């Protein structure tokens, strides 16, 4: 039989998520989600069973000074894995090391606070000196502001960096945890800030996308699966599956 293919995710709703029940579950049974929908639709697809395996260091993936990867990258640099299946975001420092399928969702970078100020924009929040504001610690986004050239985010960059030991936060959880007790706004992904702000009505996305990419599955470079997989992406997306699993995790709207 074909090699159970271990795969490397990460806890993220609705994407990952610890599956409720009164009685035990083992092995992929403790999760569910969009992601392992995505798994159970791409294995009917190739002709593969899979091993899912959280990431240990509990982190998407980011590059050190030396060049050290950390997270689920590391985990397919280093041949830990043959698939990353998460929310994944597909960017060019990513494609370098990796090889990405082809995108089966599209989000961008946007500012979730609580409601009630007058910060409308990313330049409103940069300028201000009252709402402190961050990232997940070692995810695209962080690298995003950490990148940039653009000088208001530039500015964003040095003030996490700064303030990076509580600015930058371990997993969203957090990071939404800090936004609804403390001043502080978390740069976030639009489809993540979709899903919490229909279902916590206290939260609100402030301003627009600033910038456009997708999510990917994630394999080691030259992995004999990559292009089957984007085949496989691709037909779930041109038989409308892929849409029907969004409205089938998010779903619905339940605030004003
Ligand atoms: N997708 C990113 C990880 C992350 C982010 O950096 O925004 C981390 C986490 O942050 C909240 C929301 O943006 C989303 O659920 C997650 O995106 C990556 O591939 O590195």
């Amino acid at each position: 039989a074909n090699r159970t293919l271990i795969v490397t995710t990460i806890l993220e709703e609705p994407y990952v998520m610890y599956r409720k029940s009164d009685k035990p579950l083992y092995g992929n049974d403790r999760f569910e989600g969009y992601c392992l929908d995505l798994l159970k639709e791409l294995s009917n697809i190739l002709g593969f069973i899979y091993d899912v395996k959280l990431v240990p260091d509990g982190k998407y993936g980011a590059q050190n000074d030396k060049g050290e990867w950390n997270g689920m990258v590391k985990e397919l640099i280093d041949h830990r894995a043959d698939l990353a299946v998460a929310p994944l975001t597909i960017t060019y420092v990513r494609e370098k090391v990796i090889d990405f399928s082809k995108p089966f969702m599209t989000l961008g970078i946007s500012i979730l606070y609580r409601k009630g100020t007058p910060i409308d924009s990313a330049d409103d929040l940069a300028k201000q000196t009252k709402i402190e504001y961050g990232a997940v610690r070692d995810g695209s986004t962080m690298t995003f502001f950490k990148k940039s050239k653009i000088s208001t985010y530039e500015k964003m960059w040095a003030f996490m960096s700064s303030r990076q030991q509580t600015a930058l936060v371990r997993n969203s959880d957090e990071g939404i945890q800090r936004v609804l007790t403390t001043d502080y706004a978390l740069l976030m992904e639009s489809t993540s800030i979709e899903y919490v702000t229909q279902r916590n009505c206290n939260l609100t996305q402030i301003g627009g996308l600033i910038d456009s990419k997708g999510y990917g599955v994630g394999t080691p470079i030259g992995s004999p699966y990559r292009d089957k997989i984007t085949i496989a992406i691709l037909q779930l997306q041109e038989e409308g599956k892929l849409h029907m699993m969004k409205e089938k995790w998010w779903r619905g709207n339940g605030c004003p």
